[PDB]
């Protein structure tokens, strides 16, 4: 069975849940972002809150194509975890054969190509309150292997009308439908505490965007208008029709011509077009970049940066308030999904017998930070001189050398 | 076989898919660029979410040859990774026949000419979500060969109505043709989560630059309206058409000419022409040229410069955040491409047997950062007085210097 202890059938893992569905894979997404404004926004969120996610997963899809400062910060975020060494380790005091389930685990994944495309397809859970991976199972004789691992969109899903932590797929009926058990990989990432709706980052960065989006519209505009002032002509009583166009494209031409000519019953006043600055502007772009890099990666390096300065313990000072923090949280919690979903069908599924879910082994990412060498060094010969017994295994795995075999 | 599993019959590598396509050589890219409005734009993206890639290829294309600082940046980011050096490693703990398969291949690639071509022509799907590389297969004998790598347009596919995640050639039907296996090399890097079609970067990029492209524009006509007033002449009643065309004649070149006389009856009024400043424009070509170089590049070097500093650790600092990330993700997505489509024919055409694809020979960039040697040289002689038992490998592989033999 799975780590949620519904039973597992191996019949219905020969085909994939969504491929009695081929209405899905037809569907385009409508773009909400276009003429998007704060009332549509918030019936937009309203909506998602009540199992609406389709609207907001397209909204969500729309708002990262379309601004490039989110985009790169969600860019960075992303490849930072996806730079991170990982190993696979066995349970606490594991015994032999836990030691050899754990090695074959990580070798099988060392061996599973795509795993980089399944991190990064997980990772976007992140932004998107949570992100599903569809697994194809397959049989090379006697032990079981995900072919290929498929990320479905957002919008695919819905809420159960029943509970509002449980997604479902979109079969046309009321309450969807229920997700196989060891045919997804479900990344839900928590930075606040609520319901799956609401627990996208997404969310938080909205408002931000559409401020954003519209400042850079009206300056657009207000650029646009610049150049030229507006001038407008007047005529007499008795201007005829011919005479009325002739000084209406005097008027439109007048702008781009030096000079023209009228008569002195005829009159132009030259108004001011657009008088003011970029200032109200810009502050409201760097206010809301700003907002968005804070929310991103913290307000200690992106927003209000570190600035330079190097030293031994530079790396520390930049890394370890604010960026380890997220690092380890993104990470770990990345880890303990993938050992739920992906981990465990392969322990019980490709080795016999029925181990305890509790001694079930982990996937574990290196977060280990380098530590200064050079410091360090220096230090050891005192203390051994002075008496004590450091053991060599704490220094091995500190530095990152590898113990000798 | 090929790593997909399909079927693979060495008859349809003597001749080019394309090359029963002619009409498809003879085309000439339209310049969608051209003229172009946030209207035209959305619509253009909108039509690709279709399947409609031939316009938003062109778009990219002319976007990327219309912008200098986007070329720049891109250019530079390729640049890159053209540096790097490589290497084809054998599988885990592979057997000698593993070990042999993999030094042919290494050797193979090494007197392949035409590899920085593909690896450039490759590194073009970055940004335009796709590169697609036509193969030419050859026999010098009893070994197939790649003749040549030639890079077809992005323009020349679409996708298939069937699937919104695979590319078909365009041969005037509804569904095109789909691609032959072992005649390309597609590269499909991932910078998001999705279709193909919302996978370029340049779809990130695009609206920064028609924001650059209106500022500039704007610019440039408001320094052509500078400098003379425009100045409108008044003539009485009873002036007549000769009279008219010599004040008209007067007022165009009175701004060039400093004296000019005119009978009192007339009049000639001195308008101001266009007063502002270059500060919005600029302002709206820095917001920009700043949003394309963290999209590309990262806020952390290009768009935000990190400034000057050097010191030991000064190379980690400007690398390991931001642009050893960067480097790595985009090295790993390349080599995992090569070895998937050129290691995989070549393994399995040009050697005997059928060996697994699991154990397939893996091409690896040289991803290795310079280590401060002085520090480090300094810090081991204290660890090994100590009595610590450091692997000489690791430090021939750190230090980049290689092992005696």
């Amino acid at each position: 069975v799975d780590v949620y202890g519904n039973p597992i059938r191996t019949q219905q893992l020969r085909e994939p849940q969504t491929s009695r569905l081929a209405g899905l894979a037809k569907e385009f997404a409508q773009h909400p972002a276009k003429g998007l404004t704060p009332a549509k926004l918030a019936r937009i969120l309203v909506e998602a809150e009540q199992g609406n996610l389709q609207a907001q997963a397209e909204l969500f899809m729309d708002m990262e194509e379309r601004d490039a400062h989110l985009f790169a910060e969600m860019s960075k975020r992303k490849r930072a975890i996806l730079g991170l060494d990982w190993a696979v380790e066995p349970p606490r005091n594991a015994s032999a054969a836990e030691k050899a389930d754990a090695d074959y685990l990580h070798e099988l994944l060392l061996d599973l190509e795509g795993l980089e495309d399944l991190l990064l397809d997980a990772l976007d859970g992140i932004g998107h309150g949570y992100s599903c991976i569809e697994l194809e199972w397959a049989l090379q004789g006697r032990e079981w292997m995900p072919l290929a691992f498929h990320h479905r969109p957002q919008s695919w899903f819905q809420l159960n009308p029943e509970d509002q932590n449980e997604l479902r797929l979109r079969d046309n009926s009321p309450a969807g439908e229920a997700l196989q058990p060891f045919g997804w990989i479900i990344h839900r990432p928590r930075a606040r505490s609520g319901y799956v709706a609401r627990s996208g980052l997404f969310r938080v960065l909205a408002w931000p965007y559409l401020f954003r989006h519209y400042a850079t519209s009206d300056l657009a505009e207000m650029l646009e208008i610049y150049g030229l002032p507006i001038r407008l002509g007047k005529y007499p009583p008795g201007t005829a029709d011919e005479e009325k166009a002739t000084l209406l494209r005097a008027v439109t031409g007048l702008g781009h011509a030096a000079a023209g000519i009228i008569p002195e019953t005829m009159a132009i006043d030259f108004q001011q077009a657009a008088q003011g600055s970029s200032d109200p502007f810009l502050a409201m772009m760097r206010q809301s970049e700003d907002a968005i890099s804070k929310a991103v990666l913290g307000g200690t390096l992106t927003s209000t940066t570190s600035q330079s300065g190097g030293g031994a313990f530079a790396l520390g000072q930049v890394h370890n308030e604010v960026r380890h923090d997220l690092l380890a949280s993104d990470a770990r919690q990345l880890a303990a999904t993938l050992s739920r979903d992906l981990l465990w069908p392969l322990l019980v599924l490709n080795r016999p017998g029925s181990p305890d879910v509790r001694r079930a082994p982990r996937l574990v990412f290196d977060l280990r930070e380098q530590a200064d060498i050079t410091s360090m060094a220096q230090s050891i010969p005192a203390l051994v001189n002075v008496g004590l017994e450091i053991p060599s295994a704490w220094v091995y795995d500190k530095l990152g050398i590898p113990q000798p075999a």
